[PDB]
C-alpha cells in the first residue's frame, strides 16, 4: 500500500476524522455513564481517559500522514449514534446508554481496528496495537454490569438493539468504500463486528437463539 497518493489521503481523511470523532465521543459517553452509575464512577472515569489518550494518538496518526482530518464529514457520521445515546441518558436509560457505547461502539471499533492494523503505516500500527489492547477493558466493563443485571436489563436490551443495530450496520456500509482504500475488506468488518458482538451478547446472558433473533435487527 502506497500511504502517500492522493486517492489514499482522501480515504483517511475522513477515516482519521471518523475515530478521532469516535474516541471523542466514547470518552464524553463514559463521563456521561459516571453521572449515571453513581456506584461506578471511578471506573467509568478511568474508561474516559483512556478514550483521551487514543483520540491523542489518531491525532498523531493523521499529522503523521499529514492528513487534515475531515472533522464535519466525522460529526455526520455518528450524529444518529449520538443522537440516541443523548436521548437515552437524557431520560436515564442506563442500560441503552451501556449497550450502544460498552457493546456496539466498543465492538465496532474492535473489528475495525484489528483489520487496519496489519495495513497500518508502521506508526499507526503500533498506536492502533495499544488502543485495541484497552478497548476489550471497555467491552468487558459493559458485559460484567450487564450479566449482573440481566434479567431486570434484557427487555431494554432488546429494544436497544432494534434501535441501534441497523444504525451500527448503516455505518458500516458507509464507510466501506473508503476502509478498501486503505486496504480493510469490507465482508471482513461485517464478520468481525457480528462475532465480536454475538460474543458480547452471549457473555451478558443471551441464549443462542436470541443472539441469532437480535443479530437479524
Ligand atoms: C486511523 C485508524 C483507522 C482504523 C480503522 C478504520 C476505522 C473504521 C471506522 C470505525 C470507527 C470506530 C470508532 C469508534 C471508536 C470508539 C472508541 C472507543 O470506544
Ligand atoms: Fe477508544
Ligand atoms: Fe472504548
Amino acid at each position: 500500500i502506497d500511504f502517500q497518493t492522493e486517492t489514499y489521503k482522501d480515504a483517511y481523511s475522513r477515516i482519521n476524522a471518523i475515530v478521532i470523532e469516535g474516541e471523542q465521543e466514547a470518552h464524553d459517553n463514559y463521563l456521561t455513564l459516571a453521572e449515571l452509575l453513581a456506584d461506578k464512577k471511578a471506573e467509568l472515569v478511568g474508561l474516559s481517559k483512556m478514550e483521551n489518550r487514543h483520540m491523542k494518538g489518531f491525532q498523531a496518526c493523521g499529522r503523521n500522514l499529514k492528513v487534515t482530518p475531515d472533522m464535519a464529514f466525522a460529526k455526520q457520521f455518528f450524529s444518529e449514534l449520538h443522537k440516541n445515546f443523548q436521548t437515552a441518558a437524557a431520560q436515564g436509560q442506563i442500560v441503552t446508554c451501556l449497550l450502544i457505547q460498552s457493546l456496539i461502539i466498543e465492538c465496532f471499533a474492535i473489528a475495525a481496528y484489528n483489520i487496519y492494523i496489519p495495513v497500518a503505516d508502521d506508526f499507526a500500527r503500533k498506536i492502533t496495537e495499544g488502543v485495541v489492547k484497552e478497548e476489550y477493558s471497555h467491552l468487558n466493563f459493559g458485559e460484567v454490569w450487564l450479566q449482573a443485571h440481566f434479567e431486570e436489563s434484557k427487555a431494554e436490551l432488546e429494544a436497544a438493539n432494534r434501535q441501534n443495530l441497523p444504525i451500527i450496520w448503516k455505518l458500516l456500509n458507509a464507510v466501506a468504500d473508503d476502509a478498501r482504500v486503505l486496504g480493510m475488506e469490507k465482508d471482513a468488518l461485517i464478520e468481525d463486528f457480528m462475532i465480536a458482538y454475538g460474543e458480547a451478547l452471549g457473555n451478558i446472558g443471551f441464549n443462542n437463539r436470541d443472539i441469532m433473533r437480535m443479530s437479524a435487527q
